[PDB]
């Protein structure tokens, strides 16, 4: 699995800065449970939470959203059931014609 | 206010090619109600749906995801509770400075 926003948050900010999850939650103005879920990759990053992270850490909102975007695509590429389905989808071309 | 993926789908694909909701549904292989919810913005365009649309209309997945991204950004920017809140957030640079004083 690609690097999640949670991975980046824990390994490149929290640990290097000696910052606790509860301190971050306070800085972000969200419940501790929301930060932990993000870090354990249990909840996808929302646009709103991306803005909060951008604020606290002084980055663009894009930076956080792109990490989530790459993970999202990875999840669909690796779901074989979904891939098989995309396999028999007929395009608007073959259709409009026939 | 950006054009939702639903509007692009309806006004730039379904109507110029006279393709029905039900017709697109059977192509995407999803229930008619999912397509209708996408078009009316009651359901966000998901990553999987983006893959299906990409396949049916021969586009990239991001062509669709970028449209939903624009809507997501608009929603946050026009939510006053969130904006005031974002305005009150203390940065980590500030916080760490304060913490070291204690």
């Amino acid at each position: 699995k690609p690097t999640t926003p949670g991975d980046i948050l824990l390994y490149e900010y929290l640990e290097p800065l000696d910052l606790k999850i509860n301190e971050l939650a306070e800085l972000l103005h969200v419940h501790r449970n929301s930060v932990s879920a993000l870090i354990n990759n249990n909840r996808k990053l929302t646009t709103e939470m991306a803005f909060r992270l951008a604020k606290v850490f002084d980055t663009t909102v894009d930076f956080w959203l792109n990490l989530q975007a790459a993970v999202d695509l990875w999840e669909v590429e690796n779901n074989m059931r979904t891939q098989e389905e995309l396999g028999r989808i007929e395009t608007v071309a073959e259709y409009l014609a026939r």
